[PDB]
């Protein structure tokens, strides 16, 4: 098998991108210049949610916060979080370390190569074609479990920069706390006990935090490819950071909306797991990522996922009734993932 990283292809001197990276004709019609799209202020915009009062002593103020979070989650399912409690310097340190790792040569990064054929999903890699089309996305990545700490395999984490492990682990611990805060607010939003949603996804002992650094090299024909294909996250919640280079787009009301870069914010997605549990109330929105020819884009996505086999995911009983039938049948996390593949594969 040949191993070709997009970064390599991006520096091979090609004037035109390979066929496998060009999207089908129908999809190309919706892809425009990300910088032009970013400028547009017409149409629905991704909501910005202020979490400053999420756990305020002032009941009225707190409920307002929770209500805003609930409304955005029920409508968009995606939002820019601000005053989320994660120190700005910590986020800056995480992004710096990520940029430094990817600044290494492809050859250096290959020392961390994952190996899907043997189940070693962690490490440096790129999406392998998984269906008849053979479609590929303009992206390279680094993937690894980040929390709980006892489940980590630190031996595969980048040794360059020297503080990768320190900054990343600190960031993971902080995100785990924020996740608990969001889960409680979302639980209350559904009229459930505060601790319900987090418990349903595994709690502190089984909920996993996976870190995926997405590297999008400059692309010569940016409008013919995608950094990330259109899809929904299967996680319960996803928290994302990026290097202030636009690219994220959301499929809202049948149109592709471009997310604007909000300083010090953290993008948060409601994932399939919460959408299933809430019986469709909280939305796991379809989204994709655009690349460009001017700047390298990098994003840091941490997926908060339930154990893959231990929990059967289905709408919670409180969310189902004769008038509100189940919008999803029961499936474990692993079975849901396979079912979505089965859909595209077929
Ligand atoms: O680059 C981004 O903004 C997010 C990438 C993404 O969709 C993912 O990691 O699932």
């Amino acid at each position: 098998v040949a191993v070709e990283r997009v970064e390599s292809l991006a520096k091979s001197g090609i004037i035109s991108i390979p066929k496998e990276y060009i999207r089908p004709k129908e999809e190309l019609e919706s892809i425009n210049d990300v910088f032009l799209e970013e400028k547009k202020e017409d149409g629905p915009q991704v909501p910005t949610i202020d979490l400053k009062n999420i756990e305020s002593d002032d009941e009225k103020i707190r409920e307002n916060c929770i209500e805003e979070l609930k409304k955005a989650s029920l409508d968009w399912g995606v939002m820019h979080l601000i005053n989320h409690g994660i120190p700005a310097d910590l986020m800056e340190r995480v992004k710096k370390a990520g940029e430094e790792f990817f600044s290494l040569s492809v050859e250096e990064k290959e020392k961390y190569a994952n190996d899907q054929a043997t189940g070693k999903i962690q490490g440096y890699g790129s999406k392998l074609a998984n269906n008849a089309s053979g479609q590929l996305e303009w992206e390279d990545y680094f993937f690894h479990l980040a929390y709980p700490e006892e489940k980590r395999d630190l031996s595969i984490w980048p040794k360059t920069p020297s503080d990768y492990i320190e900054a990343t682990s600190e960031y993971a611990k902080c995100l785990r706390l924020l996740a608990t805060k969001v889960f409680k607010a979302l639980s209350v939003g559904l009229g459930l006990e505060p601790d319900r949603l987090e418990k349903e996804v595994g709690g502190l002992e089984e909920l996993l935090l996976q870190m995926k650094i997405n590297y999008y090299p400059k692309c010569p024909q940016p409008e013919l490819a995608l950094g990330v294909e259109a899809h929904t996250d299967v996680s319960a919640l996803t928290f994302i950071l990026h290097n202030m280079v636009p690219g994220l787009q959301l499929f809202y009301e049948g149109k592709w909306v471009t997310a604007k870069c909000v300083p010090d914010s953290i993008v948060m997605h409601i994932g399939d797991t919460l959408e299933i549990l809430s019986n469709g109330k909280y939305k796991s929105i379809l989204h994709r990522g655009l690349v460009n020819k001017e700047k390298v884009r990098i994003s840091w996505a941490v997926f908060c996922e339930p154990p893959k086999d231990k929990i059967v995911l289905k709408p919670l009983p409180e969310m189902v009734s004769v008038e509100s039938p189940a919008k999803f049948p029961p499936r474990t996390f692993a079975q849901h993932i396979e079912h979505k593949l089965f859909g595209k594969e077929q």
